[PDB]
């Protein structure tokens, strides 16, 4: 049961195939079309079906070059409006049809974000991206949108000339629209079958440089060059994750980097990860966030959640996979050290939720619940809890790797459940049940709060951060000139960062520390996003007024969810900046993503 979509499920038919004709108005702020879903019918004397939409205006239904009878069903909030369409002719089981349904988006379409020319950085030309994940596919087109249906597709998408569409799928050739030599036509092919919330497009002032053998980063113009350094490391670790997942089956991997707006760290979508422009620190720091997108070209685009019920089963083999590219990449400890930063993100989440909140079990039931609502760190870290917990139990990460490759090729190309799941690691590994009947498997996968055990961790790189952050913690104000700048002399980044994650874990410090911090470390200069954002919200939530500006500011000059989230929550508990944190959401709201609108909305309680 896939308790998001409202369509037809996969047992009545089947979507294989989509060919998307359409137009980008900027002017209307709509994206108007043709969508022609071919449809397999699964069953005998199949007379309507129904599709999933969101916000869209219907003009007409042709099969057969004849229009048809549909109805929409009334708006059942965020799963949209259900669209029921009538077949001219009665199918038998497997046969297929064409729907071609003339339609046209929302200017408040909830997969879209429209953006002036002065919201981009080369300010003379507008932008549009789209982000369908969870279940915002139906906002551009009808469709049965749901995780347990993939589709090929074809695109044809004509923009202003001056500008650059892109979609998740292979650039198929551009050119002049026929129809309006003011317009640009390009072409798209997406050969691998996929579910729809990988379908992506973006529209706007594009240039590309290349940096491997299968990869260009795009961008606009001004951040082209940092992009291509920052991601210098994405084919050395394509090749890692070829040599873990196996051959890597979608032709390129391209990167975009998005507008500051983007609500995510990236987005899988097949032949072009999208990234936050919040990745380019200067040092390629951030770059485990490549190695997640590409570890999805296997775990999640090939293996499939077949509901969002069982998205951990995406994120967490994803970071599983993410962090040995890494530890590849950089030794074991290193993959270690960041495991356990996982786990205390773990703690950090269940913490915010509460211990019997039930966004906090593995598995969630989504029924009635709004998947961008219940979207947190908790899948992912409790996810990959779970499989490295596995790998100790199991004999390593040698034996848990041919496992996870073995798991791949199983279920390459399919959608399916933790039940799936779970019995192909009881068969690949019958000769361990014994073992893996020690787990406690209901507590796992759906019980709240922190797992019921926690793993081994190698301490060797986080001592040094927890060593540094306890003397800061103990000490009294005799003890603040002791500090120095050459206590961060031995520490990378990630253990600046993760200094500032065990602190924050403790907040609020005196704010006479928090002041001695500041003199002696010099945090405010740092623009690595990751500790920047530690920094400020460590800084808010022990009360110095003068991180307001700062605070006010990284929240509304990106839209990385991640990070404007937990800063305008830490702004509105601060009561000296309740009233600008509320007045800024409020002056910045219509110009922000719509979903990252609609959460810090629900989190401020303003609206
Ligand atoms: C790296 C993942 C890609 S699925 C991501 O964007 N995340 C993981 C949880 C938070 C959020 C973010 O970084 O903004
Ligand atoms: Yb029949
Ligand atoms: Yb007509
Ligand atoms: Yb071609
Ligand atoms: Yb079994
Ligand atoms: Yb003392
Ligand atoms: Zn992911």
């Amino acid at each position: 049961v896939d308790t998001c979509s409202l369509a037809s499920p996969a047992s009545v038919c089947r979507t294989k195939h989509l060919h998307l004709r359409c137009s980008v108005d900027f002017t209307r702020r709509t994206l108007t079309g043709t969508a022609a879903l071919t449809v397999q019918s699964q069953e005998d004397n199949l007379r309507s079906l129904v599709l999933d939409t969101k916000d869209l205006t219907i003009e007409k239904v042709v099969i057969n070059g004849q229009e048809v009878k549909y109805a929409l069903g009334e708006r059942q909030s965020y799963k949209g409006s259900p669209m029921e369409i009538s077949l001219p002719i009665a199918l038998s089981k497997n046969q297929e049809i064409v729907i071609e349904i003339s339609f046209e988006t929302s200017p408040k379409s909830s997969a879209l974000q429209w953006l002036t020319p002065e919201q981009t950085s080369g300010k003379e030309h507008p932008y549009l991206f789209s982000q369908c994940q969870a279940i915002h596919c139906r906002a551009i087109l009808p469709c049965q949108d749901t995780p347990s249906v993939k589709l090929t597709y074809t695109a044809e998408v004509s923009v202003p000339k001056e500008l650059v569409a892109l979609m998740s799928a292979i650039r198929d050739g551009e050119t002049p629209d026929p129809e309006d030599p003011s317009r640009k036509i390009y072409k798209f092919i997406q050969k691998v079958p996929i579910p729809c919330y990988l379908i992506a497009l973006v529209v706007g002032a594009l240039e590309s440089r290349q940096i491997g053998p299968r990869t260009l980063v795009w961008s606009e113009k001004e951040q082209v060059e940092k992009s291509a350094y920052e991601f210098s490391e994405t084919e050395s670790m394509l090749k890692i994750a070829e040599d873990l997942g196996g051959p890597y089956v979608w032709g390129q991997y391209d990167l975009l980097v998005l507008p500051p707006s983007f609500p995510y760290g990236g987005m899988e979508n097949p032949c072009l990860t999208f990234v936050t422009p919040t990745l380019l620190a200067g040092d390629k720091s951030l770059s485990n966030v490549i190695a997640h997108e590409i570890s999805h070209s296997w775990t999640g685009n090939l293996v499939t959640n077949k509901t969002w019920d069982h998205f951990w089963l995406n994120e967490g083999h994803t970071v599983y996979l993410e962090r040995h590219i890494c530890g590849r990449l950089f030794g074991e400890k290193f993959r270690h050290f960041n495991a356990l930063g996982g786990w205390g993100e773990l703690q950090n989440s269940v913490k915010t939720f509460g211990e019997t909140h039930p966004f906090t079990k593995l598995v969630v039931d989504l029924t009635d619940i709004d998947p961008d609502v219940a979207y947190s760190s908790v899948p992912y870290e409790k996810g990959f809890a779970l499989l490295f917990y596995l790998e100790q139990l199991l004999g390593g990460p040698e034996i848990f790797l041919g496992f996870l490759k073995a798991y791949v090729e199983k279920f390459s190309y399919k959608s399916i459940t933790t039940d799936d799941w779970k019995d192909f690691l009881y068969s690949y590994f019958k000769d361990k049940v014994d073992v893996l009947n020690q787990v406690d498997w209901n507590a796992w996968l759906y019980s709240p709060g922190l797992p019921p055990i926690k793993p081994n961790y190698d301490m060797t790189l986080t001592n040094a951060c927890i060593a540094l952050s306890q003397r800061w913690i103990t000490a009294k104000e005799d003890d603040l000139n002791s500090f120095n700048a050459t206590d961060l002399k031995d520490l990378s980044s990630h253990q600046l960062n993760e200094f500032l994650a065990q602190t924050l874990q403790r907040a609020p410090l005196p704010l006479g520390h928090i002041k001695r911090m500041q003199e002696v470390y010099n945090f405010n200069a740092i623009n690595n996003s990751e500790i920047r954002f530690r920094w400020l919200r460590l800084c808010i939530q022990s009360k110095w007024e003068d991180a307001i500006p700062l605070a006010l500011k990284m929240a509304t000059e990106q839209g990385r969810m991640k990070f404007t989230r937990p800063l305008f929550k830490d702004l509105a508990a601060f009561d000296k900046s309740h009233d600008q944190a509320v007045r800024t959401y409020q002056e910045h709201k219509a110009s922000m993503h719509p979903v990252t609108a609609m959460l810090v909305g629900k989190d401020l309680k303003v609206d």
